[PDB]
């Protein structure tokens, strides 16, 4: 009955405790608020580069999280490597919106992928009617009761399907 829920990992992080920080824990918080109404359907998507601390430009805190959520098979990372000097990044935007897609589940940001919108229709109109937004007090993780405004529907029917 639930849907399959898609978590922008980096989105998330930053948005928890310093907006400048790459804060591991908003992503537990907000994975155990979903899994505490019983879900079991998660995906959390973040960059493999996010593993590696030998020199982290933006700073990360908690960083064993990671691979904690992958172990309990909530994260997955997503590719990247250094070509030449440079690293070059696969998006993590595209894996989270094809997954909620094709799983017919939410995103979990604050981003509204104006890039990916552009690209297909399909994606466009997905994205507006199951984007799920949040705000972070300290660690509470609140979504909004009304996810698309007065007109669409509440918190709680938006996550079921019927
Ligand atoms: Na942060």
């Amino acid at each position: 009955d639930l849907r399959p829920v898609v978590i922008d990992g980096s989105n998330v992080a930053m948005s928890h405790g310093n907006k400048e920080v790459f804060s591991c824990r908003g992503i537990l918080l907000a994975v155990n608020w979903f899994l505490e109404r019983g879900h079991t359907d998660i995906t959390v998507f973040v960059p493999s580069w996010r593993k590696e601390q030998p020199r982290p430009d933006v700073p990360i805190t908690d960083q064993h999280i990671l691979r904690e959520l992958e172990k309990k098979k909530i994260l997955v990372f997503t590719p990247s490597r250094r070509v030449g000097g440079k690293r070059v990044v696969c998006y993590d935007d595209r894996f989270i919106v094809k997954l909620a897609f094709e799983s017919d589940g939410v995103v979990v940001s604050n981003d509204t992928y104006r890039d990916l919108q552009g690209e297909r229709q399909e994606w466009k109109r997905f994205i507006e009617e199951r984007l799920l937004m949040y705000s972070f007090v300290n660690d509470k993780f609140m979504p909004p009761d009304d996810p698309l405004g007065r007109h669409g529907p509440s918190l709680d029917n938006f996550l079921r399907k019927k």
